[PDB]
């Protein structure tokens, strides 16, 4: 199929996502509405249920206002069953209606509607070229006090219809037990309860075995893609195992969200998105974009160094999900603010490198603050404003322009207030001119680009003040003056004669596993696919076409691999790296070492056999281990994604900067688990 079927699930460039919060789009049934103090059809109190539904959403689908916008997906909150409380926090009723207080990961929520209303909107999306996305929020259940049984429904998680156990007098130990965290380090926020959320615990062979059979079950209802919640707190080697077993399965875009404010720049987000087997949401594009679109605290060049920055630090960077706001951030569009900031800041989005994800509502300019403030119902479904216009004329781009979907990003003019770069893959460009001075006209002179000769016409009809490009020989513009506010589109495509790779999905998987390999130039006769020299042709490669090919991971040794293709003619692409060839299925085993003295600076780390631990190498060992919660100095713990039913061998090892001290004694080995859980607990070997 072409890299911009609907079937493609892997991967996601040339899509357009919409972000629904489903209670707040639209009632297409209200019999399935919360009745009581739980409901407000006038959607006044924006913590109560306002009514919306998916019989809403396949209703937009149908009469043309979601399509007609050029949206290929749809994000929408978590589909599975919620707490029924109406909750009073210190005055306000507060309900479920966000979806995130969930009680059966197997079952739905009845106020979105029963598992014949999900699959009738799966089957109406896919009828209509759109993916679904949905969250999924494994870390916890819902509001609990393990003091006082009787508060919302202590936390309760049940499977398909049967009690597995509460927060109250939790035997099983199927929940966290430690407090509440502080946020103080990144420990702390894994093992302590997120606020007052019953957090679960994937150290238990059940919660972890009933976590990867309920996505399991979603994954076989047909969903396109998987929004993680609050990846940051939950054990990476346990989401590690997760998305291990998602892809070894039915491999589908997954993504998580890692909230990061302006100008942070983390390492542990960018390893995060570039070792755990999923992307992020992209909150450095989006702090930045505010900060140049919309507050003016920095100007074009923090963009162009955001830009430029963020190609090299996120290994696969055309997996981001992009974005100006969304549910954890006031809305983009303010009181006092000029409709023309957000429409060129969504023209920026669409034609950025990721996968664009537009917030309900952006297109009919909704203001509001934070939650539950920027999740109020959308006042109008009005086709006709310019910024549903801009979508709609833009959003196309992502399926017809490679460029657009995968190319890399080049800037070409700049000064404080204008932009003007280029997208360029292969033979297929785009070039975006922006204006953000609402007041002062731009005189552009010495533009060169790599369009052909030609008069280039505005994608955008000169809606938001764009103008025509003329291009002489050399790629060299005619000069000309950008209008206050101005922005303008300009495209080029073509056929390019060479392979050439924009995205590969899975990046993480098991010997056997069919991963997609997406971009243009690959020709129509069955060619070569090389993991490191190794060379894969023929029955392994299962569909080959010009914009995709469909290939089984050949029987390597684990590790990560460079991924090239050659066509049928023998040339050969660019290489897409960091790929990850698991040793085999995963289970996650907890690493326990008592008396491991250090001293400031010092930090336990494991290493092993298998390339899972980082095959004996001490610069990829796992860790810093975590000493302050479950277990505390001198004794050490991590949770470790390790492949399962396998004698693995290991050491542990300190680390200050430069130096590594081993343990001392023979190596250390241990049979893993086939499914569920383990855990190692042993102590230091002089
Ligand atoms: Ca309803
Ligand atoms: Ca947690």
């Amino acid at each position: 199929a072409p890299d911009t079927s609907v079937s493609n699930k892997q991967n996601f460039s040339t899509d357009v996502i919409y972000q629904i919060f489903t209670d707040r789009f639209s009632d297409g049934n209200p019999a399935n509405n919360p009745t009581g103090a739980a409901f407000d059809g006038s959607c006044t109190n924006l913590r109560l249920y306002c009514g919306g539904d998916w019989q809403g959403i396949i209703n937009k689908i149908n009469d043309g206002y979601l399509t007609g916008m050029g949206i290929t997906a749809i994000w929408i909150s978590q589909p599975v069953e919620n707490i029924y409380s109406v909750i009073n926090y210190s005055g306000v009723n507060n309900t479920a209606y966000h979806g995130y207080w969930a009680r059966d990961f197997k079952k739905t929520n009845p106020a979105y509607g029963t598992m014949q209303d999900f699959k009738n909107l799966i089957d109406t999306a896919h009828a209509h070229n759109i993916k679904v996305i949905i969250d999924f929020a494994p870390n916890h259940t819902s509001p609990a006090s393990s003091d006082d049984p009787s508060f919302a429904e202590n936390g309760r998680l049940y499977d398909n219809g049967n009690l597995l156990g509460g927060y109250t007098n939790d035997t099983q130990n199927l929940f966290h037990h430690y407090g509440g965290t502080d946020f103080s380090t990144i420990e702390n926020g894994i093992y302590k309860n997120l606020y007052d959320l019953a957090d679960l615990n994937h150290n238990n062979s059940s919660v972890d075995v009933y976590l990867k059979d309920a996505i399991k079950m979603w994954l076989d209802l047909g969903v396109d893609g998987i929004r993680v919640d609050a990846v940051k707190h939950m054990p990476f080697g346990w989401q590690k195992s997760f998305m291990a077993t998602i892809n070894n399965y039915k491999p589908v875009f997954t993504f998580g969200e890692w909230f990061l404010g302006v100008n942070e720049i983390s390492p542990e987000y960018h390893q995060f998105a570039n070792e755990s087997g999923m992307s992020l949401l992209d909150f450095r594009f989006a702090q930045k974009a505010r900060q140049v679109f919309r507050d003016n605290t920095d100007n074009m060049y923090g963009l162009k160094a955001m830009l430029e920055g963020s190609e090299v630090d996120y290994a696969q960077v055309n997996d981001q999900v992009t974005f100006i706001d969304n549910h954890d951030m006031e809305r983009f569009h303010t009181s006092n603010g000029d409709r023309r900031k957000l429409e060129q800041a969504l023209a920026f989005t669409l034609t950025s490198r990721g996968v664009p994800a537009i917030y309900y509502g952006s297109e009919q300019y909704m203001s509001g603050g934070n939650d539950p403030d920027n999740r109020a119902r959308l006042p109008s479904f009005s086709t006709t404003t310019t910024a549903y216009q801009v979508i709609q004329k833009l959003a196309p781009l992502r399926k017809s322009n490679p460029a657009i979907a995968y190319g890399s990003t080049h800037e070409r003019w700049i000064n404080n207030d204008v932009i003007i770069y280029e997208r360029k893959f292969g033979n297929n460009v785009a070039v975006v001119a922006i204006n953000r001075n609402m007041n002062t006209p731009a005189s552009i002179t010495g533009l060169v680009t790599s369009l052909p000769r030609g008069s280039y016409n505005d994608v955008l009809g000169g809606i938001l003040n764009g103008n025509t490009l003329t291009v002489g020989a050399g790629g060299a513009a005619s000069n000309f003056t950008l209008a206050p506010g101005g922005t303008a589109v300009w495209q080029y495509t073509t056929d390019a004669t060479t392979p050439i790779i924009g995205n590969v999905g899975p990046m993480m998987a098991k010997p056997g596993v069919t991963i997609t390999i997406d971009g243009r130039g690959f020709g129509s006769g069955k060619g070569t696919v090389y993991f490191g020299t190794t060379a894969v042709t023929g029955a392994d490669i299962v569909a080959w076409e010009d914009t995709q090919i469909q290939v089984k991971i050949p029987a390597v040794p684990g590790g990560i691999y460079d991924i090239r293709v050659a066509n049928a003619a023998g040339a050969a692409s660019n290489i897409y790296d960091n790929f990850e060839v698991l040793t085999g299925d995963q289970v996650t085993v907890r690493f326990v070492i008592n008396n491991a003295t250090t001293a400031l600076g010092q930090n336990v780390f494991l290493t092993g056999n298998v390339s899972e631990l980082g095959n004996w190498d001490p610069n990829n060992a796992i860790g810093p281990m975590y000493n302050q919660v479950v277990y505390q100095y001198p004794t050490w713990y991590y949770d470790v994604s390790v492949p399962a039913g396998q004698t693995i061998e290991f050491k542990f090892l300190k680390k200050q900067g430069s130096t590594v001290t081993w343990e001392g004694g023979a190596n250390r080995t241990f049979t893993t688990p086939t499914s569920g859980t383990a855990t190692v607990n042993v102590n230091w070997q002089p």
